[PDB]
């Protein structure tokens, strides 16, 4: 659950850095 709160673009889940994944808006959780 290590996902701090941080607002960067995503194209992909993996795209995000630690256990975040890509939301709807297209950004990490």
């Amino acid at each position: 659950r290590v996902c701090p709160r941080i607002l960067m673009e995503c194209k992909k889940d993996s795209d995000c850095l630690a256990e975040c994944v890509c939301l709807e808006h297209g950004y990490c959780g």
